[PDB]
């Protein structure tokens, strides 16, 4: 038993809810949330800016010592960073920025790195302003990712389109 509340069961292992995942988070609290990042850990717009402005810039700050240490990350890839305010950690994973000409078949490695963790809140990997399908983004979650999954949709027609479409 966990404190998600709200969610529509779509598998044995994935939940889905109409939430802004900045609000879901602050409050569930919860182990893992997952951050769309880029391979800079620049957290401008999206989900990213949305959690980043949330901690104050803190996550940005905690960021930007993580590259200057470590360089970039993969596309497909992922760290693990501090949660801030929002969550004992956050989970930051780099899908494909279909605007930048990225291929979608890394969604599936982006997915991969959920399996290191038992549950998460999460956004469609690659959905938004990374320009892929979010069915097939969900579609490619539910057929990768095995760990509990509690997918928090900002965008209430998206949410609802979403649903009845699933197979
Ligand atoms: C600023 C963006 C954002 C803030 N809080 C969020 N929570 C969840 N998803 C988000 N964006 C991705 C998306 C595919 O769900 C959306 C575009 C329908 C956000």
């Amino acid at each position: 038993v966990n404190s998600f509340s709200g969610y529509l069961k779509l598998t044995d292992n994935v939940y889905i809810k109409n939430a802004d995942i900045v609000e879901e988070a602050k409050k569930v609290k919860p182990t893992v949330v997952v951050n769309a990042a880029n391979v800079y850990l620049k957290h401008g717009g999206g989900v990213a800016g949305a959690l980043n402005k949330a901690t104050n810039n803190a996550m940005q700050v905690e960021s930007d010592d993580y590259i200057a240490t470590n360089g970039p990350l993969k596309v497909g890839g992922s760290c693990v960073l501090s949660g801030h305010n929002l969550a004992k950690h956050c989970l930051h994973v780099v899908g494909p920025n279909v605007n930048k000409g990225e291929d979608i078949q890394l969604l599936k490695s982006a997915y991969e790195n959920f399996n290191q963790h038992e549950v998460l809140l999460a956004p469609l990997l690659s959905a938004g302003i990374f320009g892929a399908d979010p069915i097939h983004s969900l579609r490619v979650c539910v057929d990768t990712v095995r760990t509990n999954v509690y997918l928090a949709v900002f965008d209430k027609n998206l949410y609802d389109k979403l649903v009845s479409s699933f197979l």
